[PDB]
């Protein structure tokens, strides 16, 4: 039996979408309505507010710190906005975080005009082992766009710290890394192999975990789940008629849980649970385990803390859940001897 203790790191957040551990019990968190907050043992501090398109699944979403933070004080955000005509689009912006008096300055847009909608905005951003920023985007309720290489919808993007496509991106002067995605909201890299993984919401069922290759076509909307065709890269997990609704995903690492090292943790929304996936040698799926089914409600992000603790966000205030007292929360999972 897995043995642990769970505390509440923060409470009454409104749809905490993304969590970036700062170290020493400090955390940066986006709330989907349009606020970047600093969580400390001391308390809760508003860093920045944004005028976002806070409608359906759109709003203030992904958050990533520069690999060189706080030395390079750059913070990246993914946010929905109302464009010309009232249409929802998505952008990646960047500011500099003031080391004292935590406030955000010199905010600029890096990437603009990603398609958006009430549904399927993607929105998870994270730096990989290569130092590049990766960005997930959904099909914006327009599935054909996922196969279309001139469209930024239904993709995983890869840009530098400035939002530029590297010369070795798979397509000509294009931020696209992979394509054929429906609504990916979870990415991480295996800490030992550097193999990249992504989660995705499927059509009702057929939620996916994919191993992401450079230039790979993940099939949507021509294929869903394990299709067995040469032209499309199949998922390593396909939930079939079952709905997990996976979002954030992190590989376990650090001191706290040595038995979980190299397992993939996945926060599930409608599934209301923490899935754990054990990968063998050559990234084969050894085991899948399921935790906290319906005890916290909807879960959105999973990140590892500086010490190796498991941080999880609840998402019962997103229009789709039933509230517990003090929702939404950031929970920390530590070892029983902690
Ligand atoms: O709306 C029906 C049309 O859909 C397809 O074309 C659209 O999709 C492509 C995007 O992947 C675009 O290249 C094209 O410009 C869009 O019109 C289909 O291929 C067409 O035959 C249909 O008329
Ligand atoms: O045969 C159906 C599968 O075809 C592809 O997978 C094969 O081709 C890859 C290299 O071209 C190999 O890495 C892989 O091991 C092969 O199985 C496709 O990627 C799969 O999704 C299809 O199921
Ligand atoms: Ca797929």
């Amino acid at each position: 039996e897995w043995k642990f203790k769970i505390s509440e790191v923060a409470s009454d957040l409104e749809v905490p979408w993304s969590i970036a551990p700062l170290g020493g019990g400090r955390y940066l968190v986006t709330e989907r309505p349009g606020r970047l907050v600093l969580i400390s043992p001391s308390g809760k501090k508003l860093v920045a507010s944004f005028d976002v398109a806070n409608v359906g699944e759109a709003g203030l979403l992904g958050l990533a710190l520069h690999p060189e933070f706080p030395k390079k004080s750059w913070v990246y955000l993914y946010a929905s906005y109302f464009a010309e005509g009232g249409h929802i689009r998505n952008r990646v912006i960047r500011g500099r975080l003031d080391g004292s008096t935590f406030k955000l300055k010199e905010v600029k847009t890096l990437i603009d005009g990603i398609p958006g909608a009430y549904i399927h905005n993607g929105g998870r951003i994270r730096f990989g082992p290569d130092g590049m920023l990766y960005i997930t985007t959904g099909d914006a309720a327009d599935p054909r766009l996922a196969q279309d290489l001139s469209s930024l919808a239904g993709k995983i993007l890869r840009v530098d710290e400035e939002g530029r496509p590297p010369a070795d991106n798979p397509f000509p002067n294009s931020p696209i890394w992979s394509y054929g995605h429906r609504n990916p909201q979870g990415i991480d890299w295996h800490r030992a192999s550097g193999v990249m993984v992504a989660t995705e919401h499927g059509p009702v069922g057929h939620d996916e975990v994919n191993i992401i290759l450079k230039g790979g076509n993940y099939g949507w909307p021509l294929a869903t789940g394990k299709a067995g065709r040469g032209e499309f890269v199949d998922p390593v997990i396909d939930t079939g008629s079952e709905t997990w609704a996976p979002s954030g995903a992190s590989f376990v690492h650090g001191d706290m849980f040595p038995g979980l090292r190299g397992w993939l943790l996945i926060a599930c929304l409608r599934g209301s649970m923490l899935a754990a996936v054990n990968f063998g040698d050559n990234m084969e799926v050894r085991k899948i385990s399921t935790f906290f089914k319906n005890v916290f409600g909807r879960l959105r992000d999973v990140v590892i803390d500086d010490d190796g603790g498991i941080l999880i966000s609840t998402s019962n205030r997103d229009g789709r859940g039933s509230l517990r007292a003090g929702d939404d929360k950031i929970l920390k999972i530590v070892s029983e001897q902690h």
